[PDB]
């Protein structure tokens, strides 16, 4: 059935036919909503690891099927070839290989069927690093930097995802364990508090168990802990010159600089996976640049981040007695007024939230133009600052599950097996 | 089964077993999550008794008496009623306690933890337009209580046939009308501009002014709706000044004290309450958000930014993101201050947390919808944006029913 989404400042109506395609459980029942839930779902697609030829065929031939279909070849010569060569790989070694077009196809796919977020305008310009040959820890990091180094571009930021090898029994599991490859380091104090970013305490923590002498600051670059082939991770120091970094100064008051606050210039999530054809790449960082907001109000004033509201409220002369002055809601402004002046002022990429957000709109149209369909997911594509003055916020969505997908997974130090 | 619930700036889990008594669709299906829709998707003798027979029992087992002889005794004496006259009549003390479950019910409604202190107005032997209109005179005076704020319901007959249906026709008890311009502009409120035309249709002779308050259109048993006005000395209005810019109170702005929605339907036990109007009070964003700052309402973000200096030719500035700030203060302070009660965003979500602990602890769950719930501004420094809601009707509820001008049919000439 068609399913209608209506934009209440518009009124424009736009009708979705792409959710029959759709193949996950979103969590919801018709007498239960779950949007709300971080991780609604458990449905994968097969036994976390090798499933039978039975199980796995199945997804591949769906692939297939879609990526032929994508360039106008449907039952043509080469898919017909591609069914029978998937079907003798999978006899052959209970999984099978994808060719370079089909993986740079699903890399783009994931993004584009990315509920989550508001940035997929961009999808189609994905740059693709094949790093399936890849078979050391060392040579994981030599792709990362790699990586670093082309999204970074001097600031004039690209986006990018490097893919190691598929996973094949779970055993032989790539990881980066890093859940970003560039983040600060978080320090559990004598008092009790915390010294850095408390998000990463338990990571950073590992890092030092791991014989990483940390300097202790508040933005300690973390080291990467890269896992190849299933065998323990090892650690690696980025090339501080790879690491661009944006000192957070405000275009009124001079004072903010003082604060000694600065963010790196990179996002780059290394935790997800990404699922093509029932093949899992379990390491595939990729990378893009920030909503300003990512920056300045979860990063930085979150209860269990920065939490820096705190100071910024005092040297602003405001009145932290009651709740109803709004303090928080005012220095929450300023804080990411700078952030967005620091990044544009070093020639940094950078998007606020209300470029983005219009783009997102101007995306879902695209979409449902030409797609039938766009999933989104209300609660996570509205900023978390000023919501309802935001294109979005008066726009329905439909959320629903297309392959080829990101997926979370499990941190990889409460499964590792040491050695 | 059951269902958990976590919240991911403190860690608190929660085991929702309530779900398992809602029986009313939510419009998700397992394959499809329709969160964000604003709206997704009379009864005969046989699909009334269960319904009827829900709510009794829910009722007597609330009391500690249920299977009791008193709760036999409804039970029939029920059946009895809907077989003898296709209806029943539901008890004052059924009536109270529907009336506040369904506001206990309410997903989208951040002040729920105020719920068990409804005063309840049973309207149910009105029978004429002139009885609403007096009726909803001293709901207006009572909850406004001089500025001292009470939550209160007020309850008309309810449907028979549909054909004699009770109706307020406003959409709240108070709101300023709107009157497009020959030149396209508007003049007040943009969202009742529909609803002016048809008072003015009626014959409402307005001010044609920015705050006119409307008057109220009321349909007693199905019949035409009349006009009447709301005497002026029961509105209570707030003129909006900014404790830092002295520049602020000559935009003119005011807003009316008493938020008091009447376009709703209350359902208990299968029984339909078309019109029951009911009241609380304002939290600040409602006025300084939405009513002052969504594009098609007030929309004084390009006054108040210029006013302020903020550099307007790029977003990046967050002009729009300052402006509103600030009109959201001097909301909160200019209500403080006339002693009108009022609660801001941060106060209202850290007392819905509360409020959803201990619903969970002794109910066992807390439907709530998260994309209702989290403030339309400023949401991840509230705490309610990171805590997990799972979302579900139970009834008693409140519903959404259509316009009346989109169903009524006419009487007159
Ligand atoms: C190019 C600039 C981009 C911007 C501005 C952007 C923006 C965002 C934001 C703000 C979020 C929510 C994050 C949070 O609040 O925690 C998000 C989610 C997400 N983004 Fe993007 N993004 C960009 C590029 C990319 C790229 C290149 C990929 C992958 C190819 C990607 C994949 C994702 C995924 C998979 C999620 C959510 C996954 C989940 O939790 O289920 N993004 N995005
Ligand atoms: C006493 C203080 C109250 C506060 C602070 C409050 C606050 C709110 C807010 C902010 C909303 C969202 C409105 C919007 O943003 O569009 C809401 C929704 C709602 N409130 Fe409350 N409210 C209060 C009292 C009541 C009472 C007394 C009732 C009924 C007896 C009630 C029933 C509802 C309902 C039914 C909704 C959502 C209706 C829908 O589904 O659209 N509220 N409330
Ligand atoms: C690529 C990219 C850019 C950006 N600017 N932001 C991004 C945010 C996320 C993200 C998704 C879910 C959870 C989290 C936080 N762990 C981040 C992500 F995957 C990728 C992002
Ligand atoms: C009683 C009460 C108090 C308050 N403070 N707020 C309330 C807001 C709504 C409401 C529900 C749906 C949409 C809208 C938007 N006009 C408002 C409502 F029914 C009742 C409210
Ligand atoms: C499209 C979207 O679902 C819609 O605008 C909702 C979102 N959340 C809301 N939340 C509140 N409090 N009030 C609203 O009107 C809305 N509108
Ligand atoms: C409980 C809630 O779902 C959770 O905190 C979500 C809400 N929306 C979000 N939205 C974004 N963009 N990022 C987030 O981490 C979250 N967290
Ligand atoms: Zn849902």
């Amino acid at each position: 059935r068609f399913l209608k989404v209506k934009n209440w400042e518009t009124e424009v109506v736009l009708t979705d036919t792409l959710h029959l395609k759709s193949t996950l459980e979103t969590g919801c029942t018709e007498y239960i909503c779950m949007g709300s839930i971080m991780h609604p779902s458990q449905h994968a697609r097969r036994p976390e690891d090798v499933a039978t030829k039975d199980q796995l065929f199945p997804l591949a031939k769906e692939f297939i099927d879609q990526y032929y279909s994508s360039i106008k070849r449907f039952g043509s010569k080469a898919h017909m070839e591609r069914l029978e060569e998937v079907n003798k790989e999978i006899d052959t070694t209970s999984t099978y290989q994808l060719k370079d077009t089909e993986l740079i196809y699903g890399a783009k796919h994931a993004w584009r069927n990315a509920s989550r977020c508001v940035g997929r305008i961009q999808w189609s310009k994905l740059q693709v690093f094949d790093a399936r040959d890849c078979t050391t820890a060392h040579g994981m990091f030599n792709y990362i930097c790699n990586h670093v180094k082309y999204a970074t571009n001097k600031g004039n930021l690209r986006s990018a995802i490097t893919i190691f090898p598929q996973r094949t029994d779970g055993k032989h599991d790539f990881r980066v364990w890093n859940s970003q490859l560039i983040r600060y380091a978080g320090y559990k104090q004598p008092d009790g508090s915390t010294l850095g970013d408390p998000a990463n305490v338990q990571f950073t923590e590992i890092c030092i168990q791991q014989g990483w002498k940390p300097p202790r600051g508040r933005f300690d670059v973390l080291p990467l802990l890269l896992q190849a082939n299933g065998n323990d991770p090892e650690l690696f120091q980025i090339p501080p010159e790879l690491v661009l970094e944006v000192p957070i100064r405000h275009p009124k008051f001079e004072w903010f600089k003082d604060l000694g606050l600065k963010w790196y210039g990179l996002p780059a999530v290394s935790n997800m996976l990404l699922e093509i054809g029932g093949l899992e790449f379990s390491a595939c960082p990729f990378s893009g640049w920030y909503m300003g907001t990512e920056i300045g109000v979860r990063d930085y004033c979150d209860n269990s981040r920065y939490n820096i509201l705190e100071e910024v409220a005092k040297k602003m002369n405001l009145d932290m007695r009651k709740t109803s002055s709004l303090w928080k809601d005012q220095a929450l402004v300023e804080i990411n007024i700078a952030v967005l002046y620091s990044f544009q002022s070093d020639k940094v990429t950078i998007v606020d939230h209300h470029s983005a957000t219009e783009s997102f709109i101007k995306h879902m149209e695209n979409e449902y133009r030409c797609r039938g369909g766009c999933p989104a997911d209300w609660v996570w594509i509205v900023p978390p600052m000023s919501g309802s003055i935001t294109p979005v916020f008066h726009q329905e969505m439909l959320n629903y599950r297309l392959t080829p997908s990101f997926e979370y997974q499990p941190d990889p130090w409460n499964t590792h097996v040491w050695k």
